[PDB]
């Protein structure tokens, strides 16, 4: 027994899962009181079923999150069987770890205790932070990478002899999975100091391929793009999953030398980015509807990370 | 080692308690990151200290939440030795049952859940929606009554032989207290139906005073104030606790027959609700000062509930 | 595979459930060793089932509750299910907070506690004392109403312009509820100060209906009835759900005013009680029979709550 | 800050391990509501301190081990530092397993969970049943041993040339401990089949010195005299430590040919006990003094089990 | 859906069990690192299915306890549905109490937690050294006893009027349970004091059957043999469930004067042990298949205490 | 009352940490039973202390790992009042995801609810393999990095223009923290592919530094080092902090190009280690007494990340 619910916070991705699974979404009624409380209720019976809540945790990201976990709480007292939690965009997961013990919060940990406290049973996500944070809940985790999705498109440009850049030193693993991918091609990276940026390989006369995992202001974007660029690249595209697109992103990406920038769907965009020529967007629900359905039948999610 | 901190959802009511203690509030950074989500960051040693936290959950409700439960496990990393949570208004509280088995959550028992959950050692409110809420916890919850004060502005109004009205059901026990302490008056309480608002009680020529919790739009006060003048009432003042003012409460108040609107500060008011000349505004900052005081120095706590 | 069992608290209500389902009770030895200890011995297999355990925690009040916990323990180690523990009277449940925080414990918490440590994954309770008590479990709690039995007892009286009366006021919102279902008649309240019952209300010359949860003593009950009297009422009836009648219960009923005194079945009768000559019986196992019979088949419960 | 409370299990012996502290029993006002529900209330402060609370779980059972939980716990909220509960006599300890997976509990388990449910520290207790129990906390527990008393007591009778004799096969260990104790004698053991009860060991011509870890129903104590005095030995005497006497055992003692039994004083005897002229009581409040002196300030407690 | 895995430590036991149930072992590579850390990797699909782990706590007792809990985890982050562990020996099963108060850890416990923590759901052993150990868990554990397997070689050797010895003070109890099995014949207990062996019991001239739980370094068999070979027995057999057979083992018992010493299969033997022409094995893959079979099927495992 | 406790996997490393902290450490007999079971008491009382544990979990893991957990059960079970467990090198921590939903365990996770589970209130260790495993407990985690010493050395050697070398895609984030101290020099990576490995930057006629965090077989570190020279480099030097040195590192070593090679003493060396020519190691006793000084006295650890 399949039931989807959704959240306010990605309700067309919501939508096209349940077209692909050719069921509909189930009957809740997720809203806000008066004062901004949020109210939840569930108007189907659940007793017994399976049941499946989309929701990311993206902006506004603390009304998000207290949706979900209210629904969950909603449903486990209503008797649910099994509830999974989609969760496309796991939010707050730049904050992993304490730096030289700083007197900071591990704020992904503490999301992590939420949901297992309310009683989730299993979390789906695309493309974590940090992979670490599968070791944050104790429950199933399953961490699928949006690079199919993503080098699929890229292989639809015809570049000539690409290089893969990561624009900094976090996202250095992604970009030679990718680089790997895309007929083993060679990799750079861009390292940043006091300011200045040293480009570590050569990037001279190459269509260049920034990767990234989200693109919040688009700062390391840009500059990694300017750099590129006044080393003598010939165009620069960018490919991101998540598009947060928070702060001045919108005037960051008008005014910036990428020829083009591809992102997933996971977080809806807002009007002024939609506006812009150059910002284009892939979907990830195809990939998300397999996976729900694998979950639901007690198969093999291994099948997932094929390309 | 008596350090407070201060969230930003009450700092100027932190400011007062730490005036009345005689100390400052300690340095903590609490704010948002570019994309909404809280950042913390605790800028002193706090280790083996006892910690004092003083935010209400009020309206942007989930933000302050997250702030509180975030500084929490920042100051619980950091080897802090208590932490108590002085939260004036304590928000969700209405949640508080399943009327009906209705598929709805018990969202106080999330709240109080993920506090537990965080780390917190003790709890300090006023005025609690339901005081069974005392027992959504595992730790000690002190619940302090806001009466004292409003009693205290009572007594200084001279009222003709006044009656004390609940204006609904649910406020019939809080009344009852009050009438008792104002020199053992009479009660009325109103009761509606189907629309039609009832009054058991006798309410004809004599001052009344409405007592409530909280005033979350204004529509029970203003409507029970109209039913009262309309069965002949004399003079009508309101007594409540907690400011919440959502909605459409401005304009509720402003086209009213209520003389005057006494209220608490457990959270800071609005420019359009100070703009009005019939709302005034007592001070909890003592009666927490001395709360606080007591519980940092291992004394009686039943000594802060006289008149 | 549903099972019932029964402990020696209410081991004829539970003959009465167990026929109304077409069932038998299941084989368990609970008695008590020599020294007064509980002893258990399920008798039967019960692996994989779904249990059913009916048991009100009733005088003498600890032994039940030891009985319960017991018999949850054992068919938990022996492999069963799902336990769901239906409690028609749920014991300890008046103290359920701290009032002024005085140094006493909140013991239904405790019990909840100790419910939750054995193992139990659902409660079925009738008319608890406080419905937030459905907040101190981390399990669905369905708190059934008994109103139903008791109206359609009411209206067969053909009572002259009936008024529903509250004895104290923490019944007001019970009394409130039947005077919605009982054709929406006018509602008044007794008021203790000081010794000396206040009415808050018209009843000279009506038909009075007590409305409680429970009779303990019947102190409360006996002195509302005599002040409605000696304000003119003509005739007053007592309604309430557990009969719990201890202490002087039976000699203050005998020498009292009220003409009829209706409970439930949720407790079972003594022999002075049945005695007497104004005291009568409804019984709840029908209700519970079709409660314990939509819990077993994932079906909704929301039905239970029509009038 | 060491505070010592009573409950009313055992208030005489309470009252004597007080005045060998130099100390007074706290005032806390234990007793029970109309309808036999435990009342509890602490009246004076505790916060921060060091609390002990003395009460065996003896008969009436569950009413005892209730109070005890239920002062635990509102010990717990109302802020007491740490909490040492001293239960001379451990209830329900017999039954501490599930012989070939038969369905029934192991209630020593469930005691011990419910005591580390609401909130105990240590646990201090005398001549546990089975040594094992020990593990079933998660707090410190010891576990003092009763014999230096009996044998002190045991040395001051001059017996000719004595052998210790174990009732059952259960209480060999005990048995020989003190053999080895006694100047290290010889042992035998009552070994029962079937009825009728063969003796491993000589005992012919000797005085005997029947051991074991309590007396419920003297039962196994007389039958093993009687099958000693009919293979010819000369004085059998009983020792004891908790001394139960539950159902016939005044009669069975009575109507015996022990020449004397001997018990510690963990449960308060009965009047038809206290008439019999052949029982002898030894006290054990200079062993629990000494204990809780050294608990209480940080001091080895392996002193306490030396002869 | 019944899988059967097996780690290191028995392979060839769950081979002869899984034989006797007409499947076979699933695919899980369970091995080492470079550095000795255990490595596991489950090569099937598990959700959902009902998972049994084979094997034994022996020594190398550590590695083995590792690669379960690791197994145990690996198992249940892959969703698998339920987790029975069949742990034929349970190794630190010794070490259950603190003596006197003395300075060392309960390990039984901590192992418990440990496979509580992982999430095991079921434990089946045999011969627990002590039977209380049930009660160190929160699940069911069903401790079977090998008395059948030896019981059925005993009666085979044609003994001339047998009598049962127990090695030392705590085996009494196997050693009655063996007595009452084998005719009901007569028993003798080896007491061992400051060096001297004393013999409770009459030994001369009849057959000596030797009855423990294990046999680690043949110490106390060997002493004991001798002491009744010395006080006059015709012939001496040892009869053990688990061969420890640690240190000096394999000396001990080739220069020795039992005649024959028989054990079962729940650890391996080594090769010098196994070129020792007076051990003997028998198997008990046929009993805890029984188990097996009934544990999966939801069937009484009762009759598995039949002989 | 600062205490030091040693197991047997670094005690040399506890001795010089003691010396530099003027004091000793304390009695505790930590070994082995006759059959490899881990025996552990504690000889000196710890009620009330600050105790510290000193114990990397190097090879063998399991046996220390044990040794750690029993010694924290039984400090525990004495009443110890503070737990700080300090472990050098943290095993199993490679082990810290399920790369592609791979049906292994997240070891790392279940040593950390290990620890958790016994009781330690604080960890200390230095260089963590992914510093996301702080994360992985719910206690304080100060992860202290080796790099101030090793920094200290290599600013002695007087390099010609050094560049810093990750060997691999996983070491760039510390690579890029020593080059930034390394007076700002340049970087290169080694990427390996399908055998080939290819190096972003430029090595030519430079000395490089390899850095890393642990050689555990020197596998990536020879064959960096063969490509690095093979690309003419002038010398290379290689920097770990963990000298695990498993399987065959001493010939890999011996036939190696790296001229020198210094590691940490987090883990003892072997015979055939310390006979190489040009292996060299540093000493972190130091830092660790500078940090367990810090700990003792609630000061700040934050001065410990300074260079
Ligand atoms: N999109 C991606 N595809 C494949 N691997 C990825 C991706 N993003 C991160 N990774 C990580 O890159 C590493 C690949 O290792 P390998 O299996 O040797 O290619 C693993 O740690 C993966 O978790
Ligand atoms: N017998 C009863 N029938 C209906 N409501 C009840 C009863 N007893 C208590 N209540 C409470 O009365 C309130 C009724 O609210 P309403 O839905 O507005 O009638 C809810 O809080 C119910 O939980
Ligand atoms: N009264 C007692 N005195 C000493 N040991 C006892 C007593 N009762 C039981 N025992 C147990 O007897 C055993 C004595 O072992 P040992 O130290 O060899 O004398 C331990 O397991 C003790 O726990
Ligand atoms: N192999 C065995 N067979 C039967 N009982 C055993 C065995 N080993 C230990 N026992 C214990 O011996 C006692 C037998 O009690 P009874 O049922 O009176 O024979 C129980 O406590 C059993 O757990
Ligand atoms: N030895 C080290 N010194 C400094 N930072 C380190 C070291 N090893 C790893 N790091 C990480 O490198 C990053 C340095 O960031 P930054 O503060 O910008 O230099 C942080 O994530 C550190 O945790
Ligand atoms: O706003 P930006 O910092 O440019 O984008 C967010 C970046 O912060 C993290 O490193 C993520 O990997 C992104 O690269
Ligand atoms: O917006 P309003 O409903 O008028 O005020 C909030 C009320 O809702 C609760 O009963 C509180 O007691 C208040 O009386
Ligand atoms: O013995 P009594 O106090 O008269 O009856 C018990 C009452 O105590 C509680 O308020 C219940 O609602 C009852 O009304
Ligand atoms: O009433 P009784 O059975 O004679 O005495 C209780 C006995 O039950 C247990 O074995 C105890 O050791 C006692 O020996
Ligand atoms: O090496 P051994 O001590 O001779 O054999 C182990 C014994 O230790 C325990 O009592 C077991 O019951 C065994 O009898
Ligand atoms: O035996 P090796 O693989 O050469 O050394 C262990 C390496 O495995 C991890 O990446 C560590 O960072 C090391 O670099
Ligand atoms: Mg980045
Ligand atoms: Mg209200
Ligand atoms: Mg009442
Ligand atoms: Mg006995
Ligand atoms: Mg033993
Ligand atoms: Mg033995
Ligand atoms: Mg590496």
């Amino acid at each position: 027994d399949m039931k989807l619910f959704a959240g306010n916070a990605t309700p067309e991705l919501a939508q096209r899962i349940a077209n692909r699974l050719y069921t509909s979404l189930g009957d809740a009624a997720v809203g806000r009181f008066s004062d901004g409380e949020v109210s939840v209720q569930i108007n189907e019976n659940v007793r017994g079923g399976d049941i499946f809540i989309i929701q990311s945790t993206c902006a506004p990201t603390n009304d998000n999150l207290m949706e979900l976990v209210v629904m969950v709480d909603a449903l486990r007292r209503a008797s649910a069987g099994r509830i999974t939690a989609v969760i496309p965009y796991f939010g707050y997961a730049r904050q992993d770890r304490r730096v030289r013990s700083a007197r900071v919060p591990i704020t992904a940990k503490v999301v992590a205790d939420f949901l297992s406290s309310v009683g989730v049973d299993r979390v789906l996500t695309v493309d974590l932070h940090a992979e670490q944070i599968q070791g944050f809940f104790d429950v199933p985790v399953d961490n699928v990478f949006g690079s199919p999705i993503l080098l699929e498109d890229m292989l639809q440009l015809n570049l000539d002899n690409p290089i893969v850049v990561s624009p900094d030193i976090g996202g250095v693993v992604r970009a030679r999975a990718i680089a790997k991918l895309l007929n083993d091609t060679d990799m750079a990276i861009i390292d940043k100091r006091r300011q200045v940026m040293h480009i570590i390989g050569d990037v001279a006369g190459r269509d260049c391929v920034l990767v990234d995992d989200m693109i919040d202001t688009g700062g390391t974007l840009c500059k990694a793009a300017e750099a590129l660029k006044e080393r003598g690249a010939k165009r620069v595209f960018a490919y991101a999953t998540h598009p947060i697109f928070s702060g001045n992103a919108a005037n960051n990406l008008r005014n910036s030398v990428i020829d083009e920038v591809v992102v997933c769907d996971t977080i809806p965009l807002s009007d002024e980015i939609k506006s812009l020529p150059n910002v284009r967007t892939l979907t990830l629900s195809g990939m998300l509807a397999e996976a729900i359905r694998r979950i639901s039948n007690e198969e093999s999610i291994s099948a997932m990370f094929e390309h």
